[PDB]
């Protein structure tokens, strides 16, 4: 036995109702569950890793075993760090599968401790990415089905702050 | 029965054979199509909405039941004003295939009348995008044989205006 | 009969393990390849064409059938400047092999003469891309079983001068 610790690695800008569900998911699984939100230097996300935890720790705090933490730097320097037992992704379309798939074997050679696991999404989420709440938000559509209240909200006042 | 309203949206940057085709093939199956010719603000394209209507009009005009409209914002809005039956989009490959199966299930979820139909291209055009044509172009290929003259014409005034 | 000629075209930026099995492979099978290194004006390589053309000559000058140039512009004007028999690709992912089944097609139409010829990479090689390697070097991973060790000492020189 031990003591199992997944990561969950994410931009998280913003979280969905499909990331709620997969993270929901690994708790049960899984003894410790990382919600890793990838800073995005040079990558460049609509919501700071200020927002995002905290929209992340508004959604998913009601789970004891779920910590959060921005991370930046190498995957696998983090799951290292971190003494992660494995990586959880969900896998939605092909293109995640084929991107995972290559991902995982890459990791798997830089560090053969490394473990990535998949969920997939239960149909009723199967369609949401954070890109293209992000896109309905900037044309004003409703994600109220999509998302999490608290991150409603961060739109409207993304919008009254300028947007 | 009612009067059948589709709108065929897309950039149309520009127009090419294969949306030729998909549109007569369209007008013979509904009443009234729409070329929704996506304005494209903070999205960046190489024709303007003015030479994309007019290059559109040119190949389709003779079509009786032909419409050409731009629009921005949400293409669920767009469906609401028009009064539309369906949307139409062209599937040239699997990468279109699984992002149009999204769509059609997002925007179901904002409007529960929205409704997207698919055409598949005839293989002597299922080769022909318009980023393509647009790299073959830039790079002083002839795209005569994918594009209707006066796309090759409007191709020469871009050039002779700069490029 | 005749001598035949393979192009294989690429931004090898840099030059990657998959890419020397693919040359080697080819190597066997055409009397002449030429690694053909697009020079990427107006699309922004890391590494200059002539640090491209040595890290590729240091990899796979020790085959006697094997060129290095640069080129721009049309791949179909390259390809009747060079004479060849055929351009080669490897196909790593479905992406890759929809996007070349397109690309085919449409130099078959600006060039009957064209001819593309497409090798699978072994399995040790399938998780490598030059995008991946250019990711893990910028956050100072080792790159050195992914890549010739001269790509490692660039990547190396290229922090030393900034980076
Ligand atoms: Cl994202
Ligand atoms: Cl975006
Ligand atoms: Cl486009
Ligand atoms: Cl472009
Ligand atoms: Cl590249
Ligand atoms: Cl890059």
């Amino acid at each position: 036995m031990s003591k199992t610790r997944v990561i969950y690695p994410g931009t998280f800008d913003p979280i969905t109702n499909g990331h709620v569900d997969l993270v929901t998911r690994a708790s049960r699984m899984f003894d410790e569950v990382v919600v890793a939100i990838a800073i995005g230097h040079h990558k460049n996300p609509l919501f700071s890793l200020e927002e995002r935890v905290a929209l992340a720790q508004s959604s998913l705090g009601h789970l004891s075993n779920v910590e959060f933490v921005g991370f930046d730097g190498l995957l696998v320097n983090f799951f290292k760090e971190q003494k992660a037992t494995a990586v959880l992704r969900g896998l939605r379309a092909v293109s995640d599968f084929e991107y995972e798939f290559q991902l995982a074997n890459m990791n798997r050679q830089l560090d053969p401790h490394f473990e990535a696991v998949f969920l997939t999404p239960s149909e009723q989420y199967s369609f949401i990415s954070s890109t293209l709440i992000r896109e309905i938000a900037r044309l004003k559509g409703d994600v109220t089905k999509f998302v999490p209240q608290a991150v409603v909200e961060a739109f409207e006042r993304k919008h009254q702050q300028g947007w």
